């Protein structure tokens, strides 16, 4: 069952990758980092040696998010620049990203007050993380806001809900869910911003 | 018994993270990311899940030297522009520090001749690390020669007696002291150096 | 029998690390940062803890690509300032180099189709690698063209051979190849072109 989904997102990320990189410029290409990174995390968890238990019966993949520490501070380094922070600005934003992939790996995987533990932990570094891009004043603000409050944040009650979380809506269900924000969050997003923030960077 | 010794150090860092946040600039803060990350390792530490036997029947919580090794690389970031080290400098003085805690705690871990090899390497390492901060020209050599000769040069001996060497002193012996040292290294580091670091990073 | 080639690698590159410390500049050194990484990874490898089970009854020691992630990235970031490309072609090649290495590790460990796709993926981001290197318009090009075809792209091949790929040679005879592989991309390589590196990372 699950196997379809990891499979769907495979081949999606595979002809994501290869659209990126043939139809954008031969130099430093971020969207196509993100999705064939995005691929090497869906091929591990369709492998299925890393899976644990979560909550009511479920699983719980927990590679998926230490995937996200690699695959999200590459989006957020094109967000914070979109949004022309400084630079010790955009580094700072993109530690707390790592910081919230980490522990929020570590609340899935483990349990009890150990998952609320570090659950509350990554949700601290993530309003920490969002307050200055939903505040920015920056003009670019709003074309960024959705990605912010639809997909990004997306995750963390994606996660409450899954096994990961309290397990009120099943492993395949959660997966689903994960692969549209996925799709939503690393593809939609350069089909939507790709040449605003391209124009953007060649000025700053 | 160490159960106590961790959650001191999980509380005391949650508190010194929320001061270093708030009562410093909003901009790339390295107290709060060492702070932060500490708690982290702590909560790790004290879940449990990763100790493994140390000499004369005492255990050893490994991930506390990888933990460092993202810690300890912003500290040595503020240490080396502090000292006014050029960019390349910087970075050399980053990796060696990267790679004095990641051998060390494979020295932690492994046994023998093992934990002697990886004790040693680490060791060099280490004075390479250390010999270009010692014998700076700058003013604020003294400023720091304290934290590297009382607080990092603190580790190693402190490692040599504990679980993690030779096992003279106690696991909850060797805990205490870790987090007496983590405390000098990284709260009273900036409680000390804060102000005259943040002066000369405006001037370069 | 192999931990004879391991701890000539220890060897040899404890005399190459020391040789490449003293003899050139007190700074970003990166010919010592490859050779004391590959040390650790030589050590790791000879501890045994980390083998896994290879084609034909052969052995894998899949770490040592996981470490070629560090160590090469310091090779390809030389390699790329040397053949002047761009800071963010620099950045983008060292993101290839992390996968490639990443991929082929997954590659080494995993099994059947799950062998095949991460060793597909490992091809496509070398091939999106050594593109750019080697139609470089440098005059540097054919310089790095040997490294290139006979050093990095001798690994792939001697995977596919080795017990990691099809088994079709032992675990001793791959071991005795990467390791003359390394020596020539990592020893050799600095030995011949260290002072054409060095003035070009002057004049830029
Ligand atoms: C795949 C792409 C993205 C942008 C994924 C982003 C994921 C998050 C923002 C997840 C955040 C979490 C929080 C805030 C707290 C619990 C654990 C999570 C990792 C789900
Ligand atoms: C938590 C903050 C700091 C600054 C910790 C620093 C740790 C060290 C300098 C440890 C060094 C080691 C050496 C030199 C050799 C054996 C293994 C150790 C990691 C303990
Ligand atoms: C130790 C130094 C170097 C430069 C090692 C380089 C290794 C490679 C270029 C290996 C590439 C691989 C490919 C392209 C596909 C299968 C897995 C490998 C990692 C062997
Ligand atoms: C050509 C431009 C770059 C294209 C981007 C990446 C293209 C993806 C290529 C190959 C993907 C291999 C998929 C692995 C299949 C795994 C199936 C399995 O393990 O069961
Ligand atoms: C690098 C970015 C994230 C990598 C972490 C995921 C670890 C994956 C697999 C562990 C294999 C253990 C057997
Ligand atoms: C625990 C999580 C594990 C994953 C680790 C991820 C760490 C990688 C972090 C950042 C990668 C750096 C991205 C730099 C983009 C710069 C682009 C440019 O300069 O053009
Ligand atoms: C920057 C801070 C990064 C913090 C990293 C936190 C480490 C994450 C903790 C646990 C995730 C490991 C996933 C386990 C894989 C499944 C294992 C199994 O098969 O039982
Ligand atoms: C926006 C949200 C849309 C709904 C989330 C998608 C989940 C689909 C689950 C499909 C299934 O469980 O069969
Ligand atoms: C508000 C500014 C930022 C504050 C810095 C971080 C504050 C720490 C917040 C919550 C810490 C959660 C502690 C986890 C408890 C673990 C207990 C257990 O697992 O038994
Ligand atoms: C990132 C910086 C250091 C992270 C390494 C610590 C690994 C922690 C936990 C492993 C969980 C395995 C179950
Ligand atoms: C084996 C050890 C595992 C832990 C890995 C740690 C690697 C992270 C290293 C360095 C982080 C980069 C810090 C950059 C600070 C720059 C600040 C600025 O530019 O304002
Ligand atoms: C930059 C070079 C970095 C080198 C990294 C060296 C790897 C460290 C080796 C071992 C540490 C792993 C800690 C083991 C956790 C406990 C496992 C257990 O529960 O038995
Ligand atoms: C400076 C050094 C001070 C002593 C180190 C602190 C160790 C306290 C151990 C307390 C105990 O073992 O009960
Ligand atoms: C002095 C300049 C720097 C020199 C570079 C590094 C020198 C290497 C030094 C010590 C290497 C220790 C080798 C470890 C032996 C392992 C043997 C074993 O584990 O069986
Ligand atoms: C950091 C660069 C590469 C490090 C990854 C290698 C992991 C090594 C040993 C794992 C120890 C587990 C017991
Ligand atoms: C999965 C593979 C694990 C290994 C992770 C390796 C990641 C490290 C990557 C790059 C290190 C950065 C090198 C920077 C060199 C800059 C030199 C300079 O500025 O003078
Ligand atoms: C940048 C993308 C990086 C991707 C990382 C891929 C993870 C590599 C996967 C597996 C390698 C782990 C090696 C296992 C060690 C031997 C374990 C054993 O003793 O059974
Ligand atoms: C160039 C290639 C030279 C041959 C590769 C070296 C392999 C030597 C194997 C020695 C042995 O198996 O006894």
């Amino acid at each position: 069952q699950i196997e379809i989904v990891f499979a769907a997102g495979i081949a999606l990320f595979s002809v994501a990758a290869a659209y990126f990189f043939w139809a954008y410029k031969k130099d430093f290409n971020s969207a196509f980092l993100v999705s064939f990174i995005t691929i090497i995390s869906y091929i591990l968890m369709l492998e299925g040696s890393l899976v644990s238990a979560g909550a009511r019966g479920g699983e719980v993949y927990a590679t998926r998010w230490l995937f996200y520490g690699l695959s999200c501070s590459l989006l957020m380094y094109e967000i914070a620049r979109f949004l022309r922070k400084s630079q010790s600005e955009i580094v700072f934003l993109m530690f707390l990203t790592v910081i919230v992939m980490g522990t929020g790996g570590a609340a899935a995987y483990f349990e009890g007050w150990y998952k609320i533990g570090f659950f509350v932990l990554s949700s601290v570094a993530y309003v920490l993380l969002v307050y200055p891009l939903l505040t920015s004043v920056s003009p670019n603000r709003s074309a960024v806001a959705k990605y912010i409050l639809l997909g990004w944040t997306g995750f963390p009650i994606a996660f409450l809900l899954a096994p990961d979380g309290f397990g009120i809506i099943t492993t395949t269900t959660a997966a689903i869910l994960y692969l549209l924000l996925d799709i939503f969050t690393k593809v939609i997003f350069y089909f939507d911003l790709h040449r605003k923030m391209e124009v953007n960077a060649q000025k700053v």
